[PDB]
Formats: C-alpha cells, structure tokens, sequence
DNA sequence: AAACTTGATTAGGGTG
DNA sequence: CACCGGAGCGGATCTCGCAGTCGACCACCCTAATCAAGTTT
C-alpha cells in the first residue's frame, strides 16, 4: 500500500491513467488514487474501426477495437492509399482481424486497399459510419487521445515514443471493469476463438464401437458397430438397433473403432 | 480405456508379464526373470513410462497384491483391482490374448536370434500389424482412444446448456412413479440419459417417460 | 492442489509449466515449487515473457528483431541505424505492441546506451546485456534470423514495400506458421499472457489471507508472540495455523492470536 | 482444402505442418504443396528419430529421441554391442512405429545385420556424423536433462530401471510445453491424424 | 495532505500513534492512515487481539464437563451444551479409569451424543477416547488455556458452590446436598416460561424422535432455481434444487457451492412444476 | 560371553 | 431519470488489562530415561 501508493503517484504523472486503473494496478486506495487524478493537473471480435485524425499537423492512423476497446495507431505521413496499405499490412501483421468498419475516405475506398482486404480476407466495410455505439467510442477515443498526447508528448523527445506511450496508457495501463484493460478483453477474446474452433474439431468425429451384454454374468457376443453417442465414466451410450433403445455399456465391454 | 489386466505367463520357461488393455485390446509383454513383486515394481515403472494407465486388474498373485506394489500403484496414481478373476468379458480377451500370444511366439522365435526380439515381434504383429474393421490396428485403437480422451473436449461440454427433467420407469409396461428432477445427462432421440440417484447408475428414459423442465424464464 | 502439486514435484520434478497446467494452480506457485525445490535448482531462469534482440542486416537494411524466448514469438522492424535513440523509439512502439517481462541482448551500443537502460527502467523491464550464452536461446535466435532472411528472400519480390514484405514474414511465422496441434507462436503467446493475467485475477480476487503472531500456555502461562505465520482456516474466535517448528497444525485462542495483515514486509 | 492451401502457400509459403494443421489436409498432401513450391525449394534453411548411447553412472542407456515431438524412450543397457541393439530396436520398433532414423556411425548401428534389421523392419537408417543443429541441440539437451532427472529420481527408487522409467515418465508424459503439450501429446495426435488419411492412403499408394 | 503523508508516516515511524490523531493533524483521509499501522512493524507488534469468541449451543445431548475441587472434594460435573441441563457426582480421584466408569453411569442415564471437554488426562485418555468411539460419540477438546470453551461447567461450578453453601448443613451427606443442588438447578431453577432445563432436555428428546422425522418424508418436494443480480440483472437459475422448506416470502435452500443452508426471497425463486 | 527385546518404577510435558 | 453499487466516516458493539515480584504444592493423563529379567548365534 503505502509503499505502492507513492510509487503510483510517481507513475501517474508519467502515465496518467484512471484512478481506477491504479487502484486496480497497485492495489491502493481508490479514493486516494482519485485524489491524485484530481491533484494531477494533467488529467484535469476482431472487429475494428479506422479513422484518421490530425494532431499538430501529424496525420495519424487510428485503429479501434469495436468490442474490447483496444486500439492500434501510428503516426502517418499522408492519407494516401499506398501508405495506409503498408500500415494495415503491418497492422494485419500485429493483429489478426476478422472485419473492419471505416468511412468512405479514398485510401479505404481505393481499390487495391479493398483488394488487399480480399488478399488478406478481411471484410472491408466503408459507408457513413452511423452507429452511436461505435461512434461514441470513436469520439471519446479522439478527444481523450489528443488530451493524452497533450499530457505526454512534452516528456518525450520523439513523438512516436510518446504516441506509443498513449497507446500504452489506454491499451495496457488503463483498466476497465474488474481491472481489465482493453488488451485484457482483447487477448481473452482471441484465445476464446481458437478454443471454440478446437471444440468444434472434437465435435466432428462421431465414433462408433462394438459392444456386448451379460447374462447371469456370462457374456454376449460382440454387437454393432454403432455410434458412440455419449461417453460416461466407465461406460458410454449406444443405440441398440435391435430394440431401438439406448444402452449404458461398460467401457471394458466395448471395442471403440 | 487404460483399464489393463495382467497375467504372468510362462512360454518355454520364460516368464512373460502380459499386459492386456480391456477395451482396445492393446497389450504389452516382456520376458521376466521372476514373478517377484520387486521385479514387477520395476516392470510397472517401465510400463507406466510406456503408457498412462489409469487403472488395473489382475489376479491375486503375490507380486500384485504385495504391499509396496500396492503403494507403488498408489504412488503412480493407478487403481489396482485384485481378485479371483471372474469376468468373461475381460477374461475372454485375456485368455485369447495369451493363446494367440504363445501361438505367435512359436511362429516368430525361429525367425530371430533373441527371444526378446521375437516376443517384441509378437507385440508388433498383434499391436501394429494386426488390423480390423476398416483396417485400424489395436495400437491404432489405443492411440485413437487416448487421442479423444482430451480435456479440450471437456471444455466444450462445459459450455453447453443442460436441461433437467423428471423421469419414470416401467414394470410390465406399468409406468413407475416420476423421479428426479435430474440432469439431462445427454439428449437422445426418443430418450435421453439420466443417472438414478438411488442406485447411482446411468439410465435412459423414453421421452414420454420424461418430462423436460423449462428454463428459468 | 498447491501442496499436492508440490508433492507431485518432489516426486517427479516437472517443469513449472507442467505442474501449473497439470494441477491448475497459479503458475508462479509452480515456479515457486521448482524454485523451492532444491532438486531442480541444483540442476538446470526465464518467465513467460522474455525477449531477446539482435539487429540484423538484410540487403543493407538494418532490422531490429525481437525474439520471445519461450513461445518463440518474434517481432522485427526495419531500421535506419543501430543508434540508441532510434532503437529507443522502436522499443517504445514495441512495448506498446508488447508486454515483455524481461529482455536479453548482447552488449551492442543502443542496448548498452545509457538512456536506453534508463528507459528499460522507465518501462521497468529487466534488461540483460552480456554475451548471450544460453543454448536454449542461441539456437532459437540463430534459426530465427536464418529463417527470417530465408522468408524475406521468399516474400520481398511479391511486395512493393519491403516493409509490408517484412510484415509478411511476421504474418507467416507468428500467425500462419504452426506446430504441434496447430500452435503458432502468437497463439502460444496470447494463451500464456491470458493464463498469466488470470493468475493475477485468481490470486487477487479470491484469497484474503490473514496472518498472526501466536503464543501458548504452560501451566497457563502464555508464550511469547511467535512466528508470525498464516491464517489457514478461519473460525470465530480461533482458527487453524501451522507450527513452523513442528510443521504441525494448531488451534489458537484468539486472545493469544495477534492478527496481522497478510503481505507482511512484502 | 488442399487447393486453397496451395493458393495460400504460393501467397504466404507456410510449412506443410502449418497447411496440414491449418486446412486439416493430410500431412502428405501438405508436404506435396511445399515440396512442389519453388519458392520453398529455392529457400531452405514424421516418426523420425535419433539414437546415441550414453553412460549414466557406469550404466549404458540406449537413448531414443524423436526429432519432431521431442518424445523420448530409454532402457538400461548391458553393453553397446550390436546384438543387444538389434534386440532393443525390435522391442522399440514394437513400442513405436518408426519411419526413419538418424545416428552416429558407432559399432552397433553400422553393424551389418543391424542395418539388415533396419531393412527387414524397413526403417530408413542414416548412418553418419550427425550434422544438424535441429536434432543435436534437442538430443544434447535430452542427455543433459535426462542425466539430471535421473540424478533427481534415482535416490527415490529401488531399481535403476524404475528411476530411468521415472525420467521417461516425467519427460514423455508429465512434462509439457506450448499449451500443455507433452511430447507424447504431439505424437499421439500425429498418429491419430495419420489413421484417417491412412484409411485413404491404401487407395493413394 | 496526500503528500503530507510520507512525513506523517515518518511521524508514526518516529512517534508511533493512532490512525486518527495522525489522520486529523495531518488532515488526510484516515483509512490508509490505518494502513499505516497495518504496515507498521512497531505498532503492528504490540496491539492486543480484540476478539469476542463464541460458545456452542451445539447439540441436543451435546455435552460439556469439568471435574471440581470443592472444599478438597473432586466433583465431576456433567453439563449440557444446548439446553444446559446438568448432572454431577463427587469423585475420589480424577483418573481416566474412574472417569470412564463415571461416564458409563451418566451416559447410561441418557443418550448423550457428543462432548466438549478439556485437556485433563482422564478426558484425554486412550481408552476414554476409544470408549467414546466404542459408543459412537463425539468428544471434542477443550483446548489449552480456554476454560471458556469449558464455559458452562465453570459457570455452574459457581452456581453450584453457592447452593452447596446453603444446603450442606441441612444434610448428613455432602453428596445428598450434592443431590439437592443437582435437583434444584436441573429442576427447581425455572425461568422464562418457568421451566427447568429438565423440561427442555426431555421435551427435546420427544422432539428429536426419529420416527416422526422419517415420517415427514411423504410430504412433497419441489425444487427451485435461485439466481443472483449483478448490476440489477439476475443470473441463471443456480442451479435448481429442492425447496427444502418454504416460508412466506422466502424459503429454505442449500447452495451446493457452500454446501450450506440458505434463503431465497420468493421473487428470486423459480417454482418448479410437479411431475404429472 | 555380546547383543537384543520387554516389563517395571520413578522423572518430565498438557489439563482441572 | 430511477435503481443498484463502490468508497467513505460517525456511531455502535465486544473483550480486556491496570491493580509490585508471581509461583508452591496437588491430582490426572501421557511420555520417557534407566534397571532387571530371559534367550540367541
């Protein structure tokens, strides 16, 4: 606590997160954290959206994760098609997109952009972005962004450094919910996808097996093959085709096939 | 699966410790110096390296029922079941296993210098080369079994809903009283799966002898 | 499971990873088991996130490679010069792209440059410069750069921008390339981050420990305040605790229980 | 899916393991994608194994190491003689389904009826100075942490084959990596995936 | 004051005070000012354990005992936990064998189901413990330097000795006077509704009759889902389990999660329809 | 004739 | 805009030690050093 608490007071002047985020980082008192943010003058799935925005005549490409709220961004020389093509080549390098939102701007609505979304298999969507759910997140992202650069950038010789810092503040350092940053929610969703897929893969097989039954303990001859409908502990399910009635069958009394 | 049974067998005055999986029918065998518990502890350490046994059968023999053998089965986290061997389900398999085993030993031992080479040969014929059904080997059936024993299978089953239901059972067709409510342990076609809480046994109940229970609404 | 997982360790002596995944206890507990096990510490340190860097020249293009040691997940980006400051910009970006627990590298200038190590301190990352000695590491790093130049040589004809081609190789190796059950380094990585994070969530959310001093009565005469040690099982007015001296559980009268917050000096 | 895997390969040039695992195509077919891609055969850095004998405290141990899964086998050895090794690869060709082998030129392996046992059993046996950083790092470290975990386990156990088995248990079975992948996980997967194509492969041969 | 704190901290490290005076004089929020002495070594050390504790009402026929040295007379005292009807008897020695016989007697007077008793060797003795076990009874251990777990028997040692001091001249026998005290407080002491403990024990023996409990099985069970609201939004029915008993506006239920009995207000209940 | 186990009678540790 | 939740502080509830240095001699139960009594290779 009281060793953490000063150090977080040191660190917020650097990284300027929520009082929430430091409460949830360092395990401090939240209300003291709030006292810092007030007493800090400075603060005083795989579906995305892109926007350009200008900060001190520095064009910036802004990716925003429509669910986790995670963001990528980078400084940009121009709003050209080609520059953004290499930007989102790198972005698709660092990220594994399904899908995207954006406006109708030329670099997006430029063809080889979209052809590269096809070469990469992303479903590109341009149109007047209409959605309060999205566009409010867009809005606060920009306002709080340039707020946050305007916090950080004088600390930094290079602007790309400071920008990376803003990304770190939001993606990494800032928390939401239970202490869950955007990247937390993000990575969770990522790993959840693949295990959804693996699960389906194990759902694909549908195995069948031989079986037999006892009479006064004395065995029946092998029966089936018939599908393995549900496995239990030490036994399975099978449809008896003779009676059209399912059977609980001991695994030792089975030959899986 | 991974339910194995042992019987020492003598082939040509060579003790052969014959592992028999009750389900795939997969086996292991090795020439053995004696029926000693200690040697058996060594063999089952080796073999618990070669496989992942959950459980075991054998007769009541001295090596098996031995104290530090039992403590070894515990130490390795295997369930050892010792008994008068009384089952034709597993003992048909074990009987034919030893018969075909000595048969193939008598086939292969002329073909090889070492009897461990030839016994290894028998395990090759029977586990690898021997095939059935669509042409899967008993070793393939074991690999197969082990491969679908995965926990990532368990994750998906956790993700699903379970629905609950009452259930009854018939005597001479006379419907018994309803029972439960219980888990739909698996949804079937015309029936499902349910355990009897009373007898602690999985059971099937035709959907007419079921009443499914609606969700919290 | 943590005592039982430790029991499995002192028996078998597994990896921290293997005990963790096996018994599902937090992985730093499994690490601590290996570390509190003399047997594995006698005979052999890296957590999950540990990176190693080497600059690499390809076609007179300086590239700042990162290589995660465990997952084998990698980043790299083309570079103008090997300088301290440019490298500082790159690793700022990278640390926005990456949460890395620790670094290794050699003694090259930007690494050994002063404000860069100060920036590891600003960023709080463990930096280790020195002759990288580890066969675990150096085989991975070496094959990583060989395979890097290999795949650069494959892909760069297919792309206008050498940078988008480099992004291409990172896609191939971190995403598309797989091993075992279909594991890319990215998916391994994301998983490891996930379970690690969730180790934090587990440990933070669940246990509110308490600790205490304690004492005991001899002809009624109370002991001195002792240990202190941990609340095992709480009950109203008395608890369970272990005697460190006898390694044995004990029930102590609250009156003779001097309560402590858990973290102690830590 | 093999078609889209070669379009994806000509694009991105994956491993046949990665196209196999990505598209669920048989690994043979994925190997045919890569080995037919000139990008990949211009640019180059299953059930395949290596052996080397080793002595651990005056006890020879015949050390089998699978080059892909990292999955290991061992048994105590009376001597490095060839006939013993022939018996060990009969037993071991029983306990596994080896496709191919690497090893040094040592007496047992290069021995004539050993080679003819590799032909009889039909394993591809490459005798020579092992040159590959791929295998030799893994095999070296295998002897390192093997003799380690022997040094860990052997006090616990009466027999040395019991503790030896102990090490094999820890590394084959208890040890894991990746997502909780032991070597034996890797192998059992690769074989059970070999089964289903294998029901096709009798038609493909 | 947020940055007054390290100095205030020092002033605890120096002058070691309460979270309050420190809180106020340094004018901070107090709560981390408590986290000071949480994090102090010094002031953390020497504070006392404020701890209320509890005694067990426990079980019907659950019991508690200690021997007595009244006027140099060992008197071993047989004292219930729940409704606290008692017994005692004068003894010549405290010994485990003697003790074992005494409890045979008293046990035979009742169906006492369990016990709390201290570290006295006769309570503790091997065959004593085996005798509880032999009879299927729960001894529990009064613990070191807690007569307080042994509460009631010491309490009653008070009460009794007062009554002794009355009665003993009235008798030939000290132990007939012992009978007199025994009589009185197991009977003649009557209160609340004007009832002895004897009333309550015996009543409850009627109350605890097994046949009646077994018989109520015929009465219907329903199960019920309970569920929980996070930011207002109730969970799934958790699970579904029997309405152990219903009240008005709520019920009796168990969380298998705790394996412990519980309430749900009847709004957060799902009533689960019958078989039919 | 050394060692090897078991029963008997007084000295210390937890409880009234 | 109404309803529920995290953080905060005044007030309310429960247990206990300051009474000089504390032991001296009992009774019961459990454990242990030491001496005496047999055989056995």
């Amino acid at each position: 606590w009281i060793e953490n608490i000063p150090l977080a007071e040191e660190e917020h002047n650097k990284w300027h997160q929520d009082a929430v985020s430091l409460h949830l980082e360092f395990g401090i008192p939240r209300t003291a954290a709030e006292d810092i943010v007030q007493q800090c003058d400075v603060c005083q799935i795989d579906h995305w959206q892109v926007d350009y925005t200008h900060y001190e005549d520095k064009i910036i490409l802004v990716w925003v994760e429509t669910n986790s709220g995670l963001i990528y961004a980078e400084r940009v020389k121009g709003e050209t098609g080609q520059e953004f093509r290499v930007q989102t080549m790198k972005w698709y390098a660092m990220f594994a997109p399904k899908s995207l939102q954006s406006d109708n701007g030329p670099a997006f609505v430029a063809e080889s952009t979209q052809l590269l979304m096809k070469y990469l298999g992303i479903e590109h969507t341009t149109g007047i972005p209409w959605n309060p759910q999205s566009q409010a997140l867009v809005e606060r992202t920009h306002q709080t962004l340039k707020n946050t650069l305007e916090k950080l950038i004088p600390m930094f010789n290079a602007f790309e450094s400071a920008l990376a810092g803003t990304l770190i503040t939001l993606n990494i350092k800032r928390k939401g919910g239970l202490g869950t940053s955007p990247m937390d929610i993000f990575i969770f969703n990522k790993e959840q996808q693949r295990i959804q897929q693996q699960s389906k893969s194990k759902q694909e097989k549908i195995r069948f097996c031989y079986y037999r039954t006892r009479k006064r303990g004395h065995p029946g001859e092998w029966q089936g093959p018939t599908q393995v409908l549900w496995g239990g502990d030490g036994a399975i399910v099978v449809k008896d085709r003779g009676t059209d009635r399912y059977l609980v069958i001991a695994n030792k009394d089975v030959k899986f096939i």
